[PDB]
């Protein structure tokens, strides 16, 4: 029962996901052609993603450590309407196999297409992501702990082992910019 909401570009809503997408980019393009920026609405992947905020925060002194977070994966399409899922993790990947968020557009632009054309559209995920008491470096989180916070330039990444950690909420559609 996924509905998605196309949001106008003289909304301040969409405005705030377009500056935070814009203003995030670092250099390893320069700026995003952002085209489309769409709410997800799912009344059953928010409540298990609420549930889940909740046990953490029970589980970390009353805070769920909420952050939003971009994601980039081959699977967007499936988890708007489907919900994060873990069983598709990388089984060899650096923070074992959990799911990668960046607090960095550019950095999550990386793993759209798995692991340089400026004319096929693009999607990222900006999604509420619960870190609670996040462990800063495997299969699960680390006991007493429920994400894996990394920085190996030295780029943030956030990962969890648990789907229902995370909700896709915005939907953006963009083109990286030929820089002129």
């Amino acid at each position: 029962g996924t509905i998605l909401i196309d949001l106008s570009p003289d909304d301040k809503e969409f405005q705030s996901v377009e500056e935070e997408m814009q203003s995030t980019v670092r250099e390893h393009f320069n700026r995003y052609n952002i085209l489309k920026i769409q709410k997800v609405c799912n009344k059953k992947l928010w409540e298990r993603y609420t549930h889940r905020r909740k046990e953490v925060s029970e589980e970390n002194h009353n805070h769920a450590n909420e952050r939003m977070l971009f994601h980039g994966s081959p699977f967007v399409n499936a988890i708007i309407h489907k919900g994060f899922d873990e069983r598709h993790a990388y089984i060899g990947g650096m923070f074992g196999a959990g799911i990668y968020f960046a607090e960095n557009s550019s950095k999550s632009n990386q793993y759209v297409y798995g692991i340089s054309c400026y004319i096929c559209h693009r999607q990222l995920l900006f999604c509420r992501v619960t870190l609670g008491k996040s462990f800063l470096q495997m299969a699960h989180s680390p006991p007493g702990h429920h994400s894996v916070t990394g920085r190996p330039l030295a780029l943030a990444e956030y990962v969890i082992y648990r789907g229902e950690q995370a909700y896709p909420e915005y939907l953006i559609t963009y083109q990286i910019m030929r820089p002129e």
